[PDB]
């Protein structure tokens, strides 16, 4: 309906704002662009479902997220991918893992603080009706 499309538009505006705040944070620069499979040949060996903050922005604008849970699944994928590709004790790995966990924690904290629970419930009930 028209009222439902307004609901999803508000969700998109919210998700764009959250993702922008993550993308300008200096700690998360390593997650802002896709890994180049040419420059990092072993990445596809480990990671079959790549995700990054620029791809999240593209999916918002293609109307792929109907709930905050769909969005958080891709944030969690950015994080879990980084943990899998950086599993070793060396400091480069440990630095990326720390940033990956910080990215996840920061996204969840913004949403917990700023997304109304009833708005998210509405989004979910519209989604379940389709
Ligand atoms: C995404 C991620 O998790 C990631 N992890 C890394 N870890 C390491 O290099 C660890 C791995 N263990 C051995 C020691 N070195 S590099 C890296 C990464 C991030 C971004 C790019 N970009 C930016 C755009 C062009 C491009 O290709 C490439 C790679
Ligand atoms: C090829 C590649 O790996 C790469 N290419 C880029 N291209 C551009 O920025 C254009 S950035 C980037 C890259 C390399 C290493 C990191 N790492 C290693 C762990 C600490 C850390 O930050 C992050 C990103």
């Amino acid at each position: 309906s028209m009222q439902e499309e307004d609901t999803f538009r508000e969700l998109r505006i919210f998700l764009r704002n959250v993702t922008h705040r993550l993308a300008i944070d200096k700690r998360f620069r390593v997650f802002t662009k896709p890994v180049d499979p040419d420059e990092v040949p072993d990445y596809v060996t480990v990671i079959k479902q790549p995700m990054d903050l620029s791809s999240v922005i593209s999916k918002i604008d293609l109307h792929k997220y109907l709930t905050v849970k769909d969005y958080l699944r891709d944030i969690d994928l950015i994080c879990s991918n980084a943990l899998e590709y950086n599993p070793d004790r060396d400091p480069g790995d440990r630095l990326i893992r720390h940033r990956a966990c910080a990215l996840r924690d920061t996204a969840y904290a913004i949403i917990k603080e700023e997304l109304d629970e009833d708005f998210e419930q509405l989004c979910e009930e519209i989604q379940e009706s389709r």
